[PDB]
């Protein structure tokens, strides 16, 4: 009885969506953005901070949300979600159209921030933290941060559950979910999740002395070895947050009418993770993958194989988008190529879209944002391990703009393959951002 | 069962909202614009056209529709409408937001133009009209325009039956939905509709020499007495189309399963309405209203006492709210006291709001094209016969907008009284316009 996309789409939902091994995966590239019904919610007033976008869908619905502070982006004190469950529909003319069937505004007086969703069989799961300090205070406070599991159900209700921090992140000085969405996996829904461990602990000891350098693709560190690896270390423990040790992790939650059943962190070994940052965690037909924000050194966009064992999860060596770069600043930047200590960058993640017939990943499809430090013009393309194929702007003029999820889909009525990228765009009149669900066909050469 | 607004909102739908017979009506203004759920589709690309908001609302559910053009505002070769149909509700906290249930994009082979909704008991009824030519060429071609009844159902369909017009509109050559919302009343869905008129035909020869002269509250026409009455009679028979009379009118349609069904046309006489234009019905508390947008030479708002006799409706001189002008071109312009002919204005409209106790409406709320002729700075306030309350502006800075329609409701568990006003603002990098749905609190002066 719950709501499903349109006859149109059933098979073409999650699924690796261009399989060749003879084309070069940047001969597939993005069409001019595309017109459809913007279901995300942009500001109603001159301060309004909408931010903080996060998206998944399954073989079944969709699930969105973002976070929303009156006095403008720099207020912490309190901001409420918009949350909205839906279904992808087409028009009499083929064109698609994302169809909300609940739409909310969750305002109670608990501060809800970098919330992340997933559709599951039950609704629109949602991880977020509850916070009572700035992040730079919450990583100097030696509790954990606090979060709750809720869920959006196809009746429109909002539910949720406070986690028990203090035992699941005993470990942990400061924790938030990813920002990215999560995915339903074997009954559990798996969300990222980072933040700083509480020094001495049995989670900071395991990855004392643990570290792994990631290479840019034709331009080697010049750096001394040694050198090279006493930055990598030290990556770990940026000065952003007190030199505390920023780590990456994944939740999985079991999916029942209880919330936060049998919640199950892991934690995975700092040789195959960089520093811990935002990420995702997507699955696209058997495969599923973390993507990690790089918010480190590390400029390439990231995505680790992840496979699930029971409650647990496994990432290995990434796949790495050499083109697929996101501004930070020095010695952090877009074109960095050496391992160093920084906290910085933006979540702008890539969608596993070609695959080789054996199921490894070829490409993906991403709107990064094209600059070197400043975040900058916004860029919709088609990427492999080391180049971009033509580019689909939001303005040929210098545009700011921040965080950019993107998810591909298949209309299998019309055998046409779309990308959605959810980007923070700058505005004017209403607000600092606007957050804009874009739309390209991904089209091929000859 | 079909769907309601939250608890919270029982009882301050559609309804008389302030009564007060002491107070001044400019002492109520409206309160800085509030931060809710924006119930909008935005463009999502850099030429998209959104324009043209319709909005409805009954006791129960709210309605709302936009036409869409992909390459710009300037291209009319197609486009398509989005509709959505939701109720209102209210957060842990209190907050109001405006929950859509029914979120559609409807394109197909057919042209919907002009669109206006109502919230009936069945859904989300629209009246359309269909085009294949300009508003130019419509009114030179003799035959009517194609018009459609459809409706977004509570699951979430849409049906529609195209009306016979050739019967319907037999007089006329040219004909469009008013684009403000309809009304359901007495098991009836009312639109407002205008066009031109086929020139000698019993319509247009029983509406030949009928003319009404509405002024300006002080500024008085100078012009002379027989002057003003041949501009009057000319304003009827603009040069913008031919000479041809542009008509307002009321249509009536029954609400069933079945779409279209006793379609009744009503054709005021003009010794009470002016020059034809986009409009809306309106329903608060036992009174009904007919907006009608100033494209003519009268500048204040206008609300017409509208009175329903089975299916055929009764227009009455208007309630004019002479601080509640609108841009216009010379001599037409925000200011204009005389009678003349012209095709121009903007869609502005006002919302009852104040009452007397004896039922007779005082004041409204709206937002204005602060302009004389330019559509430019939204202001919105609250207006009485004669002047505006304090405002609230969109921006301090000068601001391109257009259309705008306001609805007030209140929460009575609070006693606060919301005013949403939807209004096409101009937007960067996506589209010419982003149609906003601005939200205040009617506030007191002295409480
Ligand atoms: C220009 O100084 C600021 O003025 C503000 C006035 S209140 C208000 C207005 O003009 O009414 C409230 C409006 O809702 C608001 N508009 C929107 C869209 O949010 C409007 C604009 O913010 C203002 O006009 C700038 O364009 O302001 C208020 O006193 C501020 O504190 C002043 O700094
Ligand atoms: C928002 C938007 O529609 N962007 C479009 C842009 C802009 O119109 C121009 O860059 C002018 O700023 O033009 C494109 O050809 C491009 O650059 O990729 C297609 C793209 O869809
Ligand atoms: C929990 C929190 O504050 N998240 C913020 C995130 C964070 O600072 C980064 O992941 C380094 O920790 O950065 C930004 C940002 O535009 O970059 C916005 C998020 O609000
Ligand atoms: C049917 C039609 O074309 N409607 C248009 C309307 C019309 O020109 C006016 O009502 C004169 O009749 O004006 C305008 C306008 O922004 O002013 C936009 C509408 O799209
Ligand atoms: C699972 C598997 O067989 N992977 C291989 C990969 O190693 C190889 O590089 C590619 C062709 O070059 O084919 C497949 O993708
Ligand atoms: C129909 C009717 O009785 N209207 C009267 C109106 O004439 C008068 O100006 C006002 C103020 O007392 O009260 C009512 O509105
Ligand atoms: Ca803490
Ligand atoms: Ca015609």
């Amino acid at each position: 009885g719950a709501p499903i996309h349109d006859p149109d789409f059933i098979g073409g939902i999650g699924k690796e969506l261009i399989v060749d091994n003879a084309s070069d995966v940047t001969s597939f590239y993005p069409s001019a953005f595309q017109e459809h019904l913007n279901f995300i919610p942009a500001p109603t007033t001159g301060s309004g901070c909408t931010r903080i976008p996060s998206f998944d869908m399954s073989a079944t619905h969709y699930c969105y949300t973002h976070n929303v502070i009156l006095s403008g982006c720099r207020d912490h004190s309190h901001s409420h979600q918009y949350l909205a469950l839906g279904v992808l529909r087409t028009t009499a003319t083929g064109r698609i159209f994302f169809s909300t069937l609940r739409s909310i505004s969750l305002d109670d007086t608990q501060n809800r921030k970098s919330c992340s969703v997933s559709a599951t069989p039950l609704g629109c799961d949602m991880l977020c933290s509850k916070v009572t300090e700035t992040e730079e205070e919450d990583y100097n406070s030696a509790v954990p941060t606090l979060m709750a599991h809720g869920r959006l159900g196809f009746d429109g209700q909002y539910h949720e559950k406070d986690l028990d921090v203090t035992t699941l992140f005993e470990d942990w000085v400061a924790n938030y979910p990813g920002v990215g969405g999560g995915s339903f996996i074997d009954g559990r829904v798996w969300f990222s999740v980072y933040g700083g461990l509480k020094p001495n602990s049995p989670s900071d000891t395991v990855q004392e002395g643990k570290y792994v350098i990631y290479k840019r693709y034709n331009d080697t560190c010049p750096d001394e070895q040694d050198y090279q690896i006493r930055m990598a270390k030290s990556s770990y423990k940026p000065g952003r947050f007190g030199g505390k040790r920023i780590q990456q992790a994944i939740l999985s939650i079991k999916v029942s009418t209880s919330l936060g059943e049998d919640p199950v962190l892991t934690v995975p070994p700092n040789t195959v993770t960089l520093m811990g940052a935002e990420g995702r965690i997507l699955t696209v037909g058997t495969s599923h993958f973390l993507y990690q924000r790089g918010s480190s050194y590390f400029s390439p966009a990231l995505l680790y194989p992840m496979t699930v064992s029971n409650k647990t999860a496994t990432l290995h060596s990434p796949y790495t988008f050499n083109a697929f770069t996101r501004p930070g600043s020095i010695p952090c930047q877009a074109s960095a190529r050496c391992p160093n200590s920084c906290v910085t960058g933006v979540y702008t993640d890539p969608y596993p879209l070609i695959f080789y017939r054996n199921h490894t990943l070829r490409g993906v499809f991403g709107t990064m944002l094209d600059s070197e430090q400043a975040r900058l013009n916004p860029a919709s393309a088609v990427f492999d391990s080391t180049s971009r194929s033509r580019i689909t702007r939001v303005s040929s003029s210098s545009t700011k703009a921040a965080y950019t999820t993107s998810t591909c889909f298949k209309v299998v009525k019309t055998n046409k393959t779309y990308c959605l990228s959810i980007a923070e765009i700058s505005n004017t009149l209403f607000g600092e951002f606007r957050i804009v669900p874009l739309l390209v066909e991904i089209l091929k050469n000859d």
